[PDB]
């Protein structure tokens, strides 16, 4: 009736022919989350935007059938060279105002950089719902700005994103609480401290800068979609605006 639902399609596929079960699961979620609008996203190709900044950055036929069936029921988007993460981030900032709440269907913690008091996430893996109010319980940070900065400092080895040595969630969070976000920290470099991790941090200016671009979804989502063409960005913008009426 009044919410927006965004589905991390490929991610949902990993939970499972299953095309029928896939679309039904979504129809069922749209019902339980009162979505008057549901947009299913998919991952096609590799993130052009992230690859140009980090060259080493990071069933399938049935999943294709699932997406084909999905298109006949819900607006479904797959933009080659653009991650579902960026389209989700962009959809939220563009038409999020038009809804009471936005529900993200994804088991990907990176999607929590999109959280606000009106943007939450549901995970099939844990069955948990992720609200901004519980950011500490789920990420050892108090808010989204801190989650983004900590990700930039620590990095994600799974995505081949190196981080600052010796800095974990605890040290990073305390470094963030005392000196602010990543850009604030960079501007204050070097930071006082005899500890090795502080020294490593002081020699990481460019790493922190590069990492921020790779992990700060809301800020770079528009650039990430435009990395494959302004025309493709315009068509996407036109499509989501038409959907929102």
């Amino acid at each position: 009736r009044r919410n927006l639902m965004i589905v991390d399609g490929t991610n949902l596929g990993f939970r499972f022919p299953f095309a029928s079960s896939y679309v039904s699961t979504i129809q069922s979620l749209a019902k339980s989350y009162s979505a008057r609008t549901t947009i299913v996203l998919g991952d096609k190709g590799k993130s052009v935007f992230r690859l140009e900044h980090l060259p080493e950055y990071a069933f399938f036929e049935y999943l294709k059938d699932a997406f084909e069936l999905c298109k006949t029921t819900f607006p479904t988007f797959t933009i080659r060279g653009v991650e579902a993460d960026d389209m989700a981030a962009y959809i939220v900032k563009l038409i999020g105002h038009l809804y009471d709440h936005v529900w993200l269907i994804s088991t990907d913690g990176d999607w929590d950089t999109l959280l606000t008091d009106k943007v939450s996430r549901f995970s099939f893996t844990t069955r948990r719902e992720y609200h901004l109010r519980d950011m500490y319980e789920h990420h050892n940070v108090d808010d989204v700005e801190q989650f983004i900065s900590l990700k930039a400092i620590m990095g994600d080895l799974g995505d081949n994103i190196r981080g600052v040595e010796g800095i974990g969630a605890k040290r990073g969070y305390n470094i963030i609480r005392e000196f602010g976000n990543v850009l604030d920290i960079i501007d204050q470099l070097p930071l006082p401290g005899k500890q090795k991790y502080i020294q490593n941090l002081n020699a990481s200016e460019e790493l922190l800068f590069r990492n921020l671009i790779l992990v700060d979804l809301p800020t770079y989502c528009v650039d990430a979609i435009a990395a494959v063409g302004q025309d493709v960005l315009d068509k996407f913008t036109k499509d989501i605006l038409e959907i929102a009426e």
